[PDB]
């Protein structure tokens, strides 16, 4: 009765679905905070080296 796991080889489950597409759910809500994060990122001017590097005053 050993075919049965020979068969396993043959057969994705929809757990291949969820396993599939899961990992990037994950990608997604990584984005997603870096995206509602990024807000705050322009809560800060580049005070590099030195401002001006402008035109307009």
């Amino acid at each position: 009765m050993t075919y049965f796991y020979v068969t396993d080889y043959l057969d994705v489950p929809s757990n291949i679905a969820k396993i599939i597409i899961g990992p990037l759910i994950f990608v997604f809500l990584f984005s997603v905070v870096i995206g509602s994060i990024y807000l705050f990122l322009r809560k800060r001017q580049p005070d590099g080296p030195l401002e001006h590097h402008h035109h307009h005053h």
